[PDB]
């Protein structure tokens, strides 16, 4: 009997360049500060783990023994090997019940190298995709520039990840990881650090003694510039309710190591969180954080090991109907007068569909409204069944005539309050991940 839904862990962990501890399971049973999990769960095994390593000085086979020992002993479970994959120290090992051998499959890896010339040669991501049964699964392990002051580069290595990270569907060629996949985990040492004046360093300490995050967490820079729209748009997190995870003196946690040092290039490490899991799924689809925290025993590195799991809907491919999109339009950011066609991508689908060109015309402050009216190509799912088609989504992209590059993206759910009837649908549409425009309009599922 097939799951609706399964539990994952995600891992994130700079390991400093030394090797682990004997014992690492506090990590594997989200033991220590933060939102952790029941003890009365502890032989309760998750359906997949993906485990993030950054600055790792392991071989891929030492630190894969070490993960499975850790399961068995934890579980007794002999988890398997879905996929590994390295760039330079930044690693990802994604690992299943074995159970879930045959329910697995268009297993994908990739890595992205950011920045050139001098910024070129540590810094990056790691990625694995698969399928589920019918559910896409996408992860991300990224460590992104160090230091304080480089935010915006920070930023920018984001945007180059989700523009050249080579996952999932190939077919989806509109679309970046951003809208390939059910569920997509983002996590790794971000480096985002807490903005704070550098002789604040022992107010700073102190407020975290007496476990009060508050003043600490509104100078984040990955909370300030996500409010901000700059960077991680449309993604979610946990509340953090765990002290700063960066820097530690090593064989201890008593201490945080801040000041400028020769080692640390004259630069201050102010206590930071910079270990982070992120997600993004498509709209109405079950997705609950259950844990978010960081371990306390685990010391060997400058930070400590970051744990998050979450219960995830998952679908079966099902192995008559129709989806209308009525009065439809897109409002465009872009200055361009090209004339614009739509594409409209789903796994419901046999192949994508390409719409007719819209008509272009001026939106209030002189932006551009592409019309779409009732011309829209009926789409004729593979399956009725609305068990099947109410758990799917249409994911839409907006191309120029001129160029056929796509201009923005989105996607709707076909979660609809009823069926054969209008309902009004919408998405953001961003491209490069970034906001681009909006689509809206109104929806008509037929069913069986």
């Amino acid at each position: 009997p097939e799951p609706d839904m399964i539990t994952i862990f995600i891992g994130t962990w700079n390991m400093g360049n030394a090797p682990p501890p004997k014992k690492i399971t506090s990590w594997f049973l989200s033991k220590g500060q933060g939102k952790t999990r029941d003890d009365s769960a502890d032989y309760i095994p998750h359906d997949i783990y993906v485990i993030g390593t950054q600055e790792d000085p392991l071989s891929e086979k030492e630190w894969l023994e070490i993960l499975k020992h850790s399961l068995q002993e934890i579980t007794s479970v002999t988890f398997k090997t879905v996929a590994i994959h390295t760039l330079w120290n930044i690693r990802i090992v994604v690992l299943a019940k074995p159970e879930h051998e045959n329910r697995i499959s268009h297993i994908c890896t990739d890595n992205v190298k950011t920045g050139i010339a001098n910024t070129l040669g540590n810094k990056g991501a790691v990625g694995v995709s698969f399928m589920f049964n019918g559910t896409s699964l996408g992860f991300v392990n990224s460590h992104l520039t160090s230091g304080s002051e480089k935010k915006l580069r920070r930023n920018q290595n984001y945007m180059n990840i989700l523009r050249f990270l080579a996952l999932g569907d190939k077919k989806l060629s509109p679309f970046n990881i951003t809208h390939r996949f059910t569920h997509l985990f983002w996590f790794g040492d971000l480096n985002y650090r807490v903005d704070l004046p550098t002789w604040e360093a022992e107010t700073i300490i102190q407020k975290i003694k007496q476990q009060q995050y508050a003043d600490l967490l509104s100078h984040d820079q990955l909370l300030t510039e996500r409010r901000e729209q700059k960077v991680f748009l449309h993604f979610e997190e946990e509340e953090i309710t765990f002290a700063p995870t960066y820097r530690f003196e090593r064989l201890t946690r008593d201490k945080y190591a801040y000041t400028k040092q020769k080692a640390t290039g004259m630069k201050y490490n102010l206590p930071s969180w910079c270990d982070r899991v992120l997600w993004k799924s498509y709209p109405l689809v079950h997705v609950v954080c259950q844990s978010y925290g960081s371990t306390s025993d685990i010391m060997t590195s400058d930070h400590s090991p970051v744990f998050a799991t979450f219960e995830a809907g998952v679908t079966s491919q099902f192995v008559q109907g129709q989806i209308e999109f009525l009065r439809c339009y897109a409002t465009l950011k872009t200055k361009s007068q090209t004339k614009f066609y739509l594409e409209f991508h789903s796994s419901c689908l046999e192949s994508f569909v390409k719409s007719q060109e819209g008509e272009n015309e001026e939106g209030s402050e002189g932006e551009l409204v592409v019309k779409f009216g009732e011309t829209l190509p009926k789409l004729k799912p593979i399956i009725s069944d609305p068990e099947y088609l109410l758990d799917q989504h249409i994911l839409i992209s907006i191309k120029s005539s001129d160029s056929d590059e796509s201009y923005g993206e989105g996607c709707i759910a076909l979660r609809l309050e009823a069926t054969e009837t209008q309902l009004p649908i919408y998405t953001p549409l961003t491209h490069h991940g970034e906001l681009t425009g909006h689509f809206q309009g109104e929806i008509k599922l037929q069913t069986s």
